[PDB]
């Protein structure tokens, strides 16, 4: 088996997606940029053998899409599995449709129709998504007509999902009913392009609730309404689809294909009104996902953070041979990259990486610059995500705001109640400082 390291180095750190990180690398020859997933072994169980998982990623690399990811390489080591695949720099579907200011049913009729014809290339041969939803339609490109590109197509077939809510913000709203009860086909898919459907026109999620597991008792149920203000606006065609997307019996669901030959997919590309209630709705919904999500993953980083701290001050203490306090630059290296080893791209980037907080910065005031550059993404998130969330800027976020990022978060209703009250002025609404407080103090801080 090749080695990844050897054809392949990072450039920087793209995101957070299902079941790893995504780094942009670029081949040491050619110079053609990827985006390669990073699967920790550790973190993630495998759902079927090595021999089932070459054989999918062997025909997933021969398969080609305009609407789909495509897949260039595979590597794999003691601890890790490398996925190679092409770049998008257009970012979420969700995150352009916030920005613009109209949005029609000839929006959504055309960015449905190129996800339909991902998902009916994909079942034709034989591959499931199981977790499509909104995260997973990245953009080709920056421009505003650009294609839509599926990723994570057969990843949840070969990778067990993850029980942290870090991993699962906004998965219960699109997870079909069968999926949960075990016995499921490429059926599934259609329903969640039908919550998604149902969320363009719309902007509010058909199976809602105040936490996961009452997001859940109601896709279960499987029952929805078409009864708000904005279903007024909408076409009668497009309900009739969404009808047939969201039919409880698989069996009974319409296809991906025949999807495409529906009446509102044929008319809408082949008068048309914006839709400015939905985009409000979706900018809202959006804002409070992200910020939900960056709480728990800011969360996350503080509880790695003080368990690196005191693991990077362990292993100097040992290297400390007179007892001075101090270490050499050559020495650092070694320490730091032993704390790499022990938890879990190269010997190269680790040495710039201890370069790059020697220039700013004892081996006490290394470690508190290098752990604050690992937390600097996700302390910086949660600032911007507040200030996005806080639309009005106001600069405070009121208690059924509190209420809605934490219901999203799974945090208990009497839990930061009593973190709130540990800010005695009782004024119902929170400051960025204050909402960061309450973070730390649910995370043990
Ligand atoms: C989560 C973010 C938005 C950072 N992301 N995720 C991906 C998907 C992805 C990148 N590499 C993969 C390998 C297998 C399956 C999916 C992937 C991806 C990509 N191609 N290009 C730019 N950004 C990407």
């Amino acid at each position: 088996t090749a080695i990844f390291s050897d054809r392949y180095k990072g450039q920087r750190v793209l995101g957070k997606g299902s079941f790893g990180e995504v780094i942009l690398c670029k081949d040491k020859i050619t110079g053609q940029e990827c985006a390669v997933k990073v699967i920790s072994k550790r973190q993630v169980k495998q759902k079927t053998d090595k021999e089932s998982l070459l054989r999918e990623v062997q025909l997933l690399k021969q398969l080609d899409h305009p609407n789909i990811m495509k897949l260039y390489e595979f590597f794999e080591d003691k601890g890790y599995f490398y996925l190679v695949g092409e770049v998008y720099t257009g970012g979420e579907l969700f995150d352009e449709i916030i920005s613009r200011k109209r949005f029609s049913e000839v929006d959504a009729a055309r960015i449905i129709r190129q996800v339909l014809s991902g998902i009916t290339y994909m079942h034709k041969n034989k591959i499931v998504h199981r977790d499509l939803k909104p995260e997973n339609l990245l953009l080709e490109s920056k421009s505003k007509d650009a294609n839509i590109r599926i990723i994570d197509f057969g990843l949840s077939t070969h990778f067990e999902a993850s029980k942290k809510m870090k991993d699962k913000i906004g998965t219960a709203y699109y997870i079909a009913p069968e999926v949960l009860h075990g016995t499921y086909d490429e059926k599934c898919d259609v329903w969640s392009t039908g919550v998604i459907l149902y969320i363009l026109l719309s902007g509010c999620p058909p199976f809602n609730g105040a936490n996961e597991y009452d997001i859940l008792k109601k896709v279960e149920k499987g029952k929805y309404t078409f009864e708000l203000p904005q279903w007024k606006k909408v076409s009668e065609s497009a309900k009739d689809l969404i009808r047939k997307m969201l039919t409880y019996v698989p069996s009974m669901r319409i296809s991906a294909r025949d999807a495409l030959d529906h009446e509102w997919i044929q008319t809408y590309t082949k008068d048309v009104p914006s839709l400015d209630n939905a985009i409000l709705n979706i900018r809202q919904f959006q804002g409070t996902q992200k910020l939900a999500q960056a709480a728990l993953l800011y969360m996350g980083s503080k509880l790695t953070s003080q368990d690196e701290t005191k693991e990077l001050t362990a292993i100097f203490h040992k290297m400390d041979k007179n007892g001075d306090g101090q270490l050499d630059r050559a020495e650092l290296i070694e320490g730091y990259k032993e704390l790499m080893r022990m938890k879990g791209l190269d010997a190269s980037a680790v040495e710039h990486e201890v370069d790059q907080v020697l220039d700013a910065v004892e081996y006490s005031e290394f470690v508190t610059v290098a752990m604050d550059r690992k937390t600097l993404l996700s302390r910086e998130r949660l600032e911007r995500a507040f200030r996005m969330f806080d639309s009005d800027n106001s600069g405070k976020i009121s208690s059924t705001e509190l209420a809605t990022i934490f219901g999203v978060s799974d945090v208990d209703s009497e839990t930061w109640k009593s973190v709130l009250s540990e800010d005695k002025n009782n004024d119902g609404e929170v400051d960025f400082d204050e909402f960061q407080q309450m973070l730390l103090k649910l995370c043990g801080n």
